[PDB]
């Protein structure tokens, strides 16, 4: 069925009007697009892709990290075992690092090398790909990141209305610009984005790259298909069969980023990429105060607790700093807002109830203001408000913050831990109650 290979949803951009042209920002949130492809992006915006060639990048900063993938090379769109037998969804993916400069000579001689062959089942070759490049320092990428302010505010690293500018501290390749290198072939498997955030990807050129992407609500199918090839969703590189998908009857959305071409991954939305040509990719999270979005992102945050991975997204603090400097007009996400908060102030009541009960001290830490999220140490979930100390790391002032039920395990009465309150309870109420939903006429 030709509705299992649907066309993508599209944009053609001419000149700066077409770029801020408000509809455009309404059709790349609206949740029946779960991809859209924004063509001729930066040559309409006179975007200098200049700043961000390998050439560039090697005078402004020519010892800077780059993690590498070490891959097989693969015909089309299809991903065989390394004897050539079967078709197979484990992708073989070794890491190690390099220098942008040592990268760079790859990349180039890679091309000189396919110049001489032009001009005079396996086995495949192998190849190097230059993946998660840190972008963030603003002394280091001055130029390159100014550039970036001429996009449309609603596709900016930074902005009023981007969720991920309201968390209050930096998430690496998040609210921060990772820089990817490539040749012919590099690979990025199969994946949803963290805690399901939206993604912007610009392709730097000259070369070309591929795009499969599949809708959030097939998912599931897709993380069957991963567990019955003894491979782990959210952890193990996988590289989809169309063949399977097609038989399974998901739609496989497939299309062509040029140089220039804005690429916006919808919330949620799965998907999976490779290089047809030598180009180098800039790309980020962005999260739109859409219901949609919301939901997504804590389904996603729960799901990552059961299934023992890291969130690097806070969503409890991010939800607390929503209701205290946000205006929000949507009937939908005020509800969904307000029920997380809800839920969170009753927890934390009976946590603080049954401590005291228990005959133990909670003992007010306050807050210092601008004070980003926790962690806890051992298992990683964030951890709100009450934190639980070792009486050593208390009077060593090293504050090392650990969750309930972590401390517990290691000190059955909490004996050996100290309780500390960072928030009064009717602060906590207070910002609650002043939350109401905002008339909008739009
Ligand atoms: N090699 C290497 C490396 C790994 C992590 C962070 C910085 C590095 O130079
Ligand atoms: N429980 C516990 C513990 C473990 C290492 C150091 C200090 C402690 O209170
Ligand atoms: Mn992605
Ligand atoms: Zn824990």
């Amino acid at each position: 069925k030709d509705k299992l290979n649907p066309p993508t949803p599209s944009i053609y951009l001419e000149n700066k009007r077409d770029a801020f042209f408000p509809p455009l920002h309404q059709f790349c949130t609206n949740p029946k697009n779960p991809v859209t492809v924004i063509r001729g992006l930066a040559g309409a915006l006179k975007l200098d892709l200049g700043l961000f060639s390998t050439k560039t990048l090697v005078e402004a900063n020519n010892e800077h990290m780059v993690e590498v993938r070490t891959q097989l090379l693969q015909p089309a769109d299809e991903n065989w075992d390394p004897t050539g037998t079967k078709k197979i969804w484990r992708c073989e993916s070794n890491r190690s690092h390099t220098t942008i400069a040592k990268y760079a000579q790859y990349q180039a001689s890679s091309f000189q090398e396919s110049l001489r062959e032009e001009n005079e089942k396996g086995p495949f070759k192998t190849i190097k790909f230059g993946t998660n490049i840190d972008l963030s320092d603003n002394k280091k990428w001055k130029l390159q990141l100014h550039e970036l302010t001429k996009l449309p505010a609603f596709a900016r690293v930074v902005s009023a209305g981007n969720l991920l500018t309201h968390v209050g501290h930096t998430i690496l390749g998040m609210n921060t610009v990772q820089l990817y290198m490539k040749v012919p072939g590099s690979r990025t498997p199969g994946h949803q984005e963290n805690n399901n955030f939206c993604s912007v990807n610009i392709n730097i050129g000259p070369g070309d790259c591929e795009w499969f992407v599949v809708p959030e609500d097939y998912w599931g199918v897709l993380n069957d298909f991963c567990e019955k090839n003894n491979l782990n969703f959210l952890m193990s590189s996988w590289w989809p069969n169309l063949e399977d998908l097609y038989e399974a009857n998901v739609p496989v959305y497939r299309f062509i980023q040029r140089p220039g071409d804005l690429v916006w991954i919808n919330a949620g939305t799965v998907h999976w990429v490779q290089a047809v040509g030598w180009c180098n990719n800039i790309a980020w999270n962005v999260g739109p105060l859409t219901a949609c979005q919301y939901k997504l992102a804590v389904e996603r945050y729960e799901w990552n607790k059961l299934k023992s991975v890291k969130s690097p997204v806070p969503m409890v603090h991010l939800s607390w700093n929503m209701a205290r400097n946000i205006k929000v007009s949507d009937p939908k996400l005020f509800e969904m807002i307000k029920y997380c908060l809800l839920k969170i102030l009753k927890q934390y009541q009976t946590l603080r109830e049954a401590l005291v009960a228990a005959g133990k001290e909670v003992i007010w830490h306050g807050r210092t203001n601008d004070e980003p999220a926790h962690y806890c140490s051992i298992c990683e979930v964030e951890v709100f408000n009450l934190l639980f100390v070792t009486n050593e790391s208390n009077t060593q002032k090293t504050y090392i913050v650990h969750c309930h039920d972590c401390a517990r395990k290691t000190s059955k009465s909490l004996e050996n831990f100290v309780v500390l309150e960072q928030y009064k309870m009717e602060d906590l109420i207070q910002v609650y109650d002043q939350f109401t939903l905002a008339l909008s006429l739009s």
